[PDB]
């Protein structure tokens, strides 16, 4: 299975390779040992972490890696372009109630309303899932397409293992 330094391997070289495509300035891959912090007993943790994820600076779409440790990986998306209609959707590839807390717990200490967030179909390797997830919305946030009816949707997803590795490779 894939650690957090993995995801975020990943997610920095995907982060390379969209530099100064449009609309990739709206984009924020978090740090999945920063999305653990948010709900950290320390106060002094969860304050960084809502600084470093919720600050005045960070951008609005933002992509949450959802850890259950030597368990699985889910992702929880944040769209709050709009501060009065903030949208939320959690991709879970899978039910104990474990995983929908986990992303509960972030969405709450985001700021947000927890019952809001879209329980979202993915893929009808859950680390490979996310970084497809996180892969392919993020082309749609660059290209538009991301606000169209039905373009939240990964319902049909397939991980390429392969180009996985391979970008993890490099």
């Amino acid at each position: 299975w894939l650690l957090d330094g993995h995801l975020r391997a990943y997610t920095d070289d995907l982060a390379r390779r969209l530099r100064g495509e449009p609309n990739a300035h709206l984009l924020h891959f978090a740090d999945s040992q920063v999305v653990t912090m948010l709900s950290s007993a320390d106060p002094d943790q969860q304050a960084r972490a809502q600084r470093l994820l919720a600050g005045d600076d960070i951008p609005p779409i933002v992509f949450l890696p959802i850890n259950q440790p030597n368990a699985h990986w889910s992702l929880l998306v944040v769209d709050r372009r709009n501060k009065d209609a903030v949208a939320a959707y959690h991709y879970d590839s899978m039910k104990d109630p474990q995983q929908r807390y986990l992303a509960d717990m972030a969405a709450y200490h985001l700021g947000l309303d927890y019952q809001q967030t879209h329980e979202m179909p993915i893929a009808i390797s859950c680390g490979d899932h996310v970084l497809t997830g996180i892969e392919v919305l993020a082309h749609r946030v660059l290209d538009g397409t991301f606000d169209y009816a039905g373009g939240r949707d990964l319902t049909d997803i397939e991980p390429d293992r392969g180009l996985i590795r391979d970008r993890l490779a490099q």
